[PDB]
């Protein structure tokens, strides 16, 4: 209480970031001997990812979550995180933020630009796609009325597949599977578990299209408060929940496919070739439209060997 903090999110309080934010704001409280104490404001009771980020800039949020991808908004090569079927694992996604130059220069961008520090990266989960309909194909996709987030690379992985794009706020999502105003979604395992799209969706496509991570982030008004014992808690504390937050998620995303079978899911692997196929032309569009940077980047994610050594 000396230090009032507040960690806004998306995701709810059923969900995997929810557990490890806690974790996060246990250990902060503990180590800090009670002069940080940090709120959680789940279910995007502040408003979605773009206005948290907006939030922390302005210093009236202190903690958020958000994607690498998400910095699309601010740097458009950054979109490359999120191209669908290019970053392989998450073994790749980690290397791509913290071992390219490319990734380098986004987290200097970050703190010097957008007044955010990125304190940790997690993984938080591959994306697959749940509809009203068997999905055995890519031709299934074909008017298949997909509700996207608002964000460029998924509306893209709709379009480029041959589904009818619907954008909407992660908290409108489950209204609108149940009215059936839209046909599917796609989103991890864990967030089809967390939001319990299950209850109103009766199939699941492995379509394996985006790989999400997750960045622990702090405003800079508030860190820079921070005496720097204080920032070394934050920090570690960072640390450990990603950690964390990556386990669960990984410990999980095998076994949820059998979740939703018993809860009477039907579960199908469409053949990915297709899927990958109806990328390329959308890759030509990015490199066309984000120039040299795009190209760098996307060659520096390229070059990154995706088995762990
Ligand atoms: O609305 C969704 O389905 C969601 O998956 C919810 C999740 O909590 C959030 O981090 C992401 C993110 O906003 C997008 O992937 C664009 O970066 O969106």
């Amino acid at each position: 209480a000396d230090y009032d903090l507040k960690f806004g999110m998306n995701a709810g309080t059923s969900s995997n970031e929810y557990k490890a934010a806690e974790m996060f704001a246990k250990e902060v409280k503990e180590k800090s001997q009670g002069k940080i104490e940090i709120s959680l404001y789940p279910s995007s009771q502040l408003g979605d990812d773009r206005a948290m980020l907006k939030q922390l800039k302005d210093g009236s949020l202190d903690f958020t979550f958000a994607e690498s991808a998400r910095f699309q908004l601010f740097y458009p090569e950054a979109a490359v995180f999120a191209l669908p079927y290019v970053i392989s694992n998450y073994n790749v996604a980690q290397k791509a933020l913290f071992d390219t130059e490319f990734g380098k220069d986004l987290i200097k961008k970050m703190d010097k630009d957008l007044g955010v520090t990125l304190l940790s990266q997690a993984y938080n989960g591959t994306r697959q796609t749940t509809s009203n309909r068997a999905i055995n194909s890519i031709a299934d996709m074909k008017g298949l009325k997909l509700r996207v987030p608002n964000a460029a690379t998924n509306l893209a992985y709709a379009k480029y597949v041959g589904a009818s794009p619907t954008p909407m706020a992660f908290s409108e999502v489950y209204l609108a599977l149940q009215t059936n105003a839209v046909d599917g979604q796609e989103n991890p395992l864990a967030a089809v578990q967390a939001q319990k799209f299950y209850e109103v969706q009766k199939f699941l496509a492995m379509t394996n299209h985006i790989l999400n991570d997750q960045l622990y982030l702090v405003s800079n008004e508030t860190y820079k408060e921070l005496p720097e014992d204080l920032q070394k808690v934050v920090k570690d504390a960072a640390e450990n929940a990603a950690k964390y937050h990556t386990k669960l998620f990984v410990d999980g995303e095998k076994d949820l496919v059998t979740f939703f079978e018993k809860q009477g899911v039907k579960i199908t692997h469409p053949d990915l070739v297709p899927f990958k196929e109806s990328m390329k032309p959308y890759y030509a569009e990015f490199v066309k439209q984000t120039g040299q940077k795009g190209e760098s980047a996307l060659k520096q994610i390229e070059a990154i060997n995706p088995h762990h050594h």
